[PDB]
């Protein structure tokens, strides 16, 4: 643990889904922060139901050693009342990137779907 990994998960709108989510209200926002690399990278913001077009923009720090296969393994899923449903995951390999500033990765699920996250690369 020694490179400075900064993440921030800024938006996730237009979050498409269908009538199967629809059976409570609209689709219900929930984002899944993973990585591969760290001791156990297994964080997520739990936002809410009925809701295309939320934002987070939380950034979470990670000091971690790049040493192995940073996988920035990130999920935006949905957050159900008993299973959560994937709706379109992203992934990263920051272990090798260009540090020195942030980054705005535009990630569009379907077609619709808009979630840009915001990680600045540091050591
Ligand atoms: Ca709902
Ligand atoms: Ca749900």
């Amino acid at each position: 643990y020694s490179h400075k990994f900064t993440v921030v998960v800024l938006r996730a709108t237009k979050v498409t889904k269908g009538a199967f989510g629809d059976m409570l209200d609209t689709p219900d926002p929930y984002v899944e922060l993973f990585i591969s690399t760290t001791p156990d990278s297994r964080k997520r913001t739990r936002h809410f139901n009925n809701d295309i077009n939320p934002v987070w923009n939380e950034t979470f720090e990670f000091i971690l050693d790049p040493n192995q296969e940073n996988v920035l393994e990130i999920t935006l899923m949905d957050a159900n009342y008993v299973m959560d449903e994937t709706l379109g995951t992203a992934t990263f390999t920051v272990s090798s990137m260009k540090v020195g500033e942030k980054k705005e990765v535009p990630f569009i699920f379907n077609q619709v779907t808009e979630m840009v996250l915001e990680m600045s690369l540091e050591v």
